[PDB]
């Protein structure tokens, strides 16, 4: 009963759309909502840490996403896709040991879940794009 990387990783995505709509609420107290008995140890470990270090690099997320769009900007985009991005962009630049297809493919998995297959592919452009430019070496083998 080991809780996947993909649950783990759903409930941080789940903690950033619950914000959008609990603005004046720490994005951190909303994780402890959703985090409960299903979730291990480490899994709760790991969501923690992606939340803060989220939060902690939001500006230097949502700045260089948006070096990567043009027609949309990253406020008009739905919730969805917004939050899959910085997700996708923090685990792309914090989270060393993820390889860069997985961090794109799982996200491309999310956006695609509440979203339409043109999110997916939506998606999947721009993160190719940040993470032929932004990678960290110890992900090009």
């Amino acid at each position: 009963m080991k809780t996947p990387r993909r649950r783990m990783r759903l409930a941080v995505f789940k903690a950033l759309f619950q914000h959008e709509f609990r603005r004046d609420e720490d994005l951190e107290q909303i994780l402890e909502e959703i985090l409960d008995e299903t979730y291990d140890k480490k899994a709760k470990e790991d969501a923690r840490r992606y939340i803060r270090g989220i939060k902690e690099n939001l500006s230097m997320i949502d700045d260089l996403i948006s070096r990567y769009l043009e027609k949309w900007s990253l406020n008009r985009l739905s919730v969805v896709d917004r939050n899959v991005l910085r997700l996708a962009t923090y685990e792309l630049l914090f989270e060393k040991d993820i390889p860069i297809e997985v961090t794109i493919d799982e996200a491309i998995e999310i956006a695609k879940r509440y979203g339409t297959e043109n999110s997916g592919k939506f998606v999947n452009g721009i993160l190719d794009r940040i993470a032929k430019e932004h990678a960290p070496k110890e992900k090009f083998e």
